[PDB]
């Protein structure tokens, strides 16, 4: 029993053809007009590649999917066409196929992404101000849209930090939200997983993208990147547990009358909820602010409902000076 506190209905008010991905037939362009340049990742999903529409000269990126189910290309494909327009998500371009396998590839604008291993070394408090607000952006876009992500992290944040242009990238694992439907918890990273997935609760909702959202934001701002980096998915309870405590683990499963695997009992021990200031130290001083420290304690909650939405991140105090500037 719980559900989102925004955008719970939307779906269900918007015509069925918007959500019922099965349904929708993609119009499939020609991939030959494409010349891939430079191979750029490879997913269990996809392979990526940097290339050139040879009639136009733009520089794109390719994503030719990998033998799935054809409902997990529809889904994906409906997903990024709802999205159309929307804020710092990638702008997909086109769906073609290889005319003659018929392979499904995905055309999606190219950004000069920095890895971000090297940036989250070198951004300044206002940078992390900025990019977060950008990302939660494309997180209030989504959701209003009815969509969760399912796997935000930094490897699905393109981040050109020369041009200032962040995109949310890799929509293979989002969903329609509906409420009181009981989702697969084998989504997101390990490092990025809520703890509503690493206890096996189904009934999640657009929240489990803002613990990911506050993930981010604590690597940012405190240089430990991934913040939480545990070993397999119980560790990665584990060491959330160590941070939010265990007695609040505790009451958060017993207000949603959650089941916890009887293997965490060898292993969560006993913590006491520590100070988020306790992971402030010479090297990360300047980027700590008592506003980030309010807005991640908003954000890294086990209480999955009581998360801050990504609007009520974006309007927080914390990011009044990139409002201003603009402004
Ligand atoms: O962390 C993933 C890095 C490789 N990768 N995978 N999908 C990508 C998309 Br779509 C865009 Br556009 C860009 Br630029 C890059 Br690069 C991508
Ligand atoms: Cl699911
Ligand atoms: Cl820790
Ligand atoms: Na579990």
């Amino acid at each position: 029993g719980s559900r989102a506190r925004v955008y719970a209905e939307v779906n269900s008010l918007r015509s069925r053809e918007y959500w019922d991905y099965e349904a929708h037939v993609p119009s499939w362009g020609n991939q030959d007009d494409y010349q891939l340049v430079r191979k750029l990742g490879r997913g269990k999903y996809s392979e990526v590649f940097e290339a050139i529409n040879i009639t136009n000269n733009e520089r794109v990126v390719v994503k030719i999917l990998k033998p799935v189910k054809k409902k997990k290309i529809k889904r994906e494909v409906k997903i990024l066409e709802n999205l159309r327009g929307g804020t710092n998500i990638i702008k997909l371009i086109d769906t073609v196929k290889d005319p003659v396998s018929k392979t499904p590839a995905l055309v999606f604008e190219y950004i000069n992404n920095t890895d971000f291993k090297q940036l989250y070394q070198i951004l300044t408090d206002f940078d992390i101000r900025f990019y977060m607000y950008e990302l939660l952006k494309a997180l209030d876009y989504c959701h209003s849209k009815g969509i969760m992500h399912r796997d935000v992290k930094p490897h699905n944040v393109m981040i050109d930090h020369q041009q200032k242009k962040l995109r949310l990238i890799d929509w293979g694992l989002a969903e329609f939200y509906h409420p009181a439907q009981e989702y697969n918890v084998r989504v997101a990273s390990r490092y990025f997983k809520g703890p509503e997935l690493l206890v096996d609760y189904q009934m999640y909702d657009y929240s489990l993208d803002m613990w990911s959202l506050g993930c981010m934001l604590a690597s940012m701002i405190f240089r430990r990147e991934p913040f939480f980096h545990g070993q397999d998915n119980y560790d990665q309870l584990v060491r959330i547990a160590k941070v939010l405590g265990t007695e609040e683990l505790y009451g958060y499963l017993k207000k949603y009358h959650i089941d916890l695997d009887p293997h965490f009992n060898d292993i969560l021990g006993q913590h006491s909820r520590k100070r988020w200031e306790n992971f402030i130290h010479s090297e990360n001083r300047h980027l700590v602010s008592p506003e980030a420290l309010d807005l991640l304690d908003k954000l890294l909650r086990y209480d999955h409902q009581q998360r801050l939405t990504a609007k009520e991140a974006m309007e927080h105090p914390y990011f009044y000076p990139v409002v201003k500037e603009q402004s």
